[PDB]
């Protein structure tokens, strides 16, 4: 079992107002 | 079992107001 | 079981007003 | 020339991620 | 020339991540 | 020329992460 670089941004990101998540299994996220 | 670079952005991203997720298995995400 | 670099930003990030999360299993996040 | 209540929200608004504008005549808005 | 209450919110607003603007004539707004 | 209450919030506002502007004529706003 090997995970790596699940979400990757090679460039500039201007702004995040929402959610960014690698691995998600439970809980709650309201962005 | 090998995961890698599931979601990849080679350019500039201007803005995220929603969700970006690599692997998703459970839980809840409201963006 | 090996996790690494789940969410990766190779460039400049201007601003975060939301959530950024590597691994998520439980709890609650309101951004 | 009388203007009033051009945009009206009688209930609860959960979130705005775009533009809300009463009167618009010039300029530029991205949201 | 009478303006009044151009944008009106009678309920609770949860969050603004964009623009809210009453009268707009010039300039530039990103949000 | 009479302006009044251009943007009005009768309820509780949870959070502002963007712009809120009454009258706008020039300049630049990022938020």
């Amino acid at each position: 079992v090997h995970h790596q670089k699940l979400v990757f941004f090679a460039g500039d990101v201007g702004s995040n107002k929402g959610a960014i998540i690698g691995l998600m299994v439970g809980g709650v996220v309201i962005a």
